[PDB]
């Protein structure tokens, strides 16, 4: 198991990764890809709300990667007050986080301004931005203590090119990008790496969530295109975080070949 | 009184402007400037938390511009549940808003990530982003009914060029920009104008608020420079909103001559 | 004649403006607008290739603004070797330039990459970028000697949001923006103002030139929209350059109300 | 020899890469890295002006990668008239290009506007922009005929964040980005991948060229930092081009850990 070559595996070995939104889509793919690239030799902290999904993943990992160690954690990152204790209370074995993947995130609906539910505004901002920042602040001290660690934030093409009907989501991803940029500028005197991942169309549960479980509307987003799959973004994240320390794959835009922006999507 | 020429005064006359953060700084300057440019002939809705400051402004206006009509409103735009009623309950005379100026906003501290108080995060985001969106959604129906109206959003240079120690503020201003951009893209089939104003250094109460009333630290931000004053930004706002309808001064970055970015500030 | 109010007229009076592309469209509008805003009391240096068009304009100005002084100059700004002498040889009366408007510019064709004529590539880059820089370098010493002066560069929405079929033009306008931004950052220790004007659809001779004189294709670009007219952009330029010296209207995107990007253009 | 894992080697095998600026720095590193990742099993066309440097590289490759096939080409990409014939005249074996790496490029001096030699302006633009576009147009038909191929353009952090003293270079890299973006938007209906690589500080011959051979000034750019080495950027290029076809690593900013922008560079 060395999906990315020997040197990348060496660099990943024995590191501890904390992944938010590990129950599905990119987060889940990323947990698996980290093992593919390191010959199973890492420690994973998988956090999301759906505990069974996490358990199921751990079981999959357990048999596929005997030498992997996985700590499953039911956490709604929206519940601010639980973040700091969550970190402080990690089992000894998993306390020394090396890579934080702020992947948990969502979009709710495609309403034009004027039609947007206040709940949808709070939920998207709280999950995408506020929680991302809380989790970041709670982990950072670990990195600063040892002057090492990667902070990986999931932005989006929507974070640099806004589109109509996506005002809130775009506002949230623009925010994530900016926060990420300040952070990188603050840390230039450390060896802590700050990495922004910005995908276009990836077929996950993202569109299913976005349209409240309506499978029709979800599949329709990808109709007549070959979008990215979660493992494609996972591939990039593991790639970025397995570079030699001095290298920062700082900001990457990943697209399916048929897409060039939110407004430029070829449908065959 | 026609600070911007006859034609601009004609275009402004008898319009109703709603201004958030009218008690100080740019919002206050903007109320005054609208009158300077329209020969007093407008209707102003001035909202902020400090009711006395608003009253004082109204009194100033009352004697300076007898023909102006001013409705003062004590409102904390952060109290979401009060927004919709606020708009619906405007006195008949002021109900027909023509220009919305989403000016109320703030920055809290200059802490590097890791050191940022959760209250400061919520306050900045709620005031700068969430409330701006709520207020925008509450007013927009008025504009859509009559297919006219200007939406003016206070962004910042910080909204397109992030800087260390300003992660939250920058994140919030990037969000305001992106929301604004989505909005403009949604409304291209209307005659509703969407305008983003993005200043650099303006000497107001902004730095005083930012450093919790410490006048030392506040004055220090402007030390050895000649920053913009609030009437400079007011000038631009009134300029943008007094153009003929078909013209959209969509996005303007305004700088004092000694500044070229958050990182490029000459001190004499 | 004070289209922009008294204070703006005072600030413009007796200043010397150098305008490239004065024979048509925005450049021509801008010469006229400067006079509207200053009560005719300025000195204009109008440069372009079509000498009769310039003469015609001067004649118009001569009778409309008796107190204006206009120096007409047949110049192909693409002829680098003539730039420095051009400046150095201005008649005494016009030597002390206060405002440079780098307006001359064009786009040639709408060919996709693979189909682009080399002549069209050189012409667009030489006029839009190289000449702009040459002219800028030649005038700048005047401004540095007296520590004042405005440099106005015509960018475009295309300079920040590229679009298919416009690769060369967009590349050129991105370049103009970047050059402009470096410049502003270099001059923060001077009182020299650096101003970028970025329009969307303006109906001038721009599309006519772009499609090699084919009036059909030209009119077609504006079909079913109400684009900006050249005086709209002139209005903005005169506005920016008539602000008090300390204020820099640094970067303004101006759109007709039906447009929000090169990709978002409503046609009624 | 599979620096990036088996699957990536499979995807690279037997492909033909054309590399500009192969005689040194990133271009040279990239030729080497392609072989490291594919077990020597590719065909390289190495072009630059210094023929001996190319020969030397080929000799290195010949003994290190017996199964590699290398065509060396003395070419000044600035000589436009030679581009099309260059492509058309490639030996049969190397005619079917799969990957174009537009790497040749340079910066000349660090002069502020006003002090910039016209030769330096033409040389930078002709090499970085005009030649890049010419070479792109000449190779593209190959890709369109077979509906596959990667176009890799070397941009820079300078292409999205301009800095004083780098106006021309920045202008040139902004143009490369914009051209690149247009190109990707044009090709969404093909399976041709369009990839922008944007590094910060890499220690190559780049600074040596920039300061006309002065080793002092060159080494000084990197003093007290650990910059990226050419093989770091090579790694990213090979990574991007060895993804499965549907995946486009569209736009990647790569930094040494001590850098976060042109203005944010920590020196230890
Ligand atoms: N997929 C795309 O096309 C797209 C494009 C660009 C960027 N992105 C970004 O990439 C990230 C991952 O998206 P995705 O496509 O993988 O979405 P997804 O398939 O819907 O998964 C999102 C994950 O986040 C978790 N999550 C949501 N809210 C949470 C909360 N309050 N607390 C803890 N965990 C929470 C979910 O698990 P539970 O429900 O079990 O808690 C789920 O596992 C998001 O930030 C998204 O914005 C997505
Ligand atoms: N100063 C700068 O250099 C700078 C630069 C770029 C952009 N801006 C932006 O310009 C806008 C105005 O800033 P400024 O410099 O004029 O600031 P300021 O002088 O401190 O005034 C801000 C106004 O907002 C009001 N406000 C704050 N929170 C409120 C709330 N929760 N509910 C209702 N009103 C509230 C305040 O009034 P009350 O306390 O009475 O409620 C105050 O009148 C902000 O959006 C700011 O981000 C400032
Ligand atoms: N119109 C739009 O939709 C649009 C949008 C954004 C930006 N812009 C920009 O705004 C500026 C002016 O546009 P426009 O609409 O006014 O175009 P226009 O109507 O074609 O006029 C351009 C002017 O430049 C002059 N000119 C062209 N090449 C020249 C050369 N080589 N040497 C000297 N003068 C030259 C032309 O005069 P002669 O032929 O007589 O020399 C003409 O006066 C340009 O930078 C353009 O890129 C236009
Ligand atoms: N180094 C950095 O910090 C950095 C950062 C961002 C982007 N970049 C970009 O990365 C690319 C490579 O730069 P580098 O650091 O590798 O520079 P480098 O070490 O100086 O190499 C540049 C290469 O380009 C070739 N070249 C220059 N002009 C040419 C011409 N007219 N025709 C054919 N070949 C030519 C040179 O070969 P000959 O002299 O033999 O012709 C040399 O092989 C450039 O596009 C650069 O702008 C560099």
């Amino acid at each position: 198991h060395m999906s990315q070559g020997r040197k990348a595996a060496e660099r990943l070995a024995k590191k501890t990764v904390l992944i938010t939104g590990a129950s599905a889509g990119i987060g889940k793919a990323t947990a698996l890809e980290y093992l593919e690239a390191s010959n199973g030799d890492m420690k994973l902290i998988l956090a999301a709300r759906r505990l069974e999904k996490l358990e199921e993943l751990k079981k999959t990992i357990d048999q596929e990667f005997p030498n992997a160690k996985v700590h499953v954690a039911q956490l709604d990152i929206t519940q601010a007050e639980k973040i700091k204790p969550f970190i402080e209370n990690l089992p000894q074995e998993f306390k020394d986080i090396d890579i934080l993947v702020n992947n948990a995130g969502k979009a709710l609906g495609s309403d034009r301004v004027g039609q947007i539910a206040t709940e949808d505004i709070q939920d998207v901002f709280d999950t995408n931005v506020t929680a991302l920042i809380n989790i970041t602040q709670a982990v950072l001290p670990i990195f600063q203590a040892k002057n090492s660690g990667d902070i990986v934030n999931l932005g989006s093409i929507a974070g640099r090119d806004a589109y109509p009907t996506g005002s809130i989501y775009c506002a949230s991803k623009f925010a994530v990008g900016a926060f990420t940029d300040s952070l990188r500028k603050e840390l230039i005197n450390t060896k802590i790496r700050v990495i922004l991942i910005a995908p276009g169309l990836v077929e996950t549960e993202f569109s299913l969530v976005r349209y409240r479980g309506n499978e029709e509307q979800a599949k329709n987003v990808y109709k007549d295109t070959t979008p990215l799959m979660a493992d494609d973004v996972a591939d990039l994240i593991v790639y970025a975080t397995s570079r030699k320390q001095n290298t920062v794959i700082a900001d990457t835009l990943i697209f399916p070949t048929n897409q060039a922006s939110p407004h430029h999507i070829f449908r065959g």
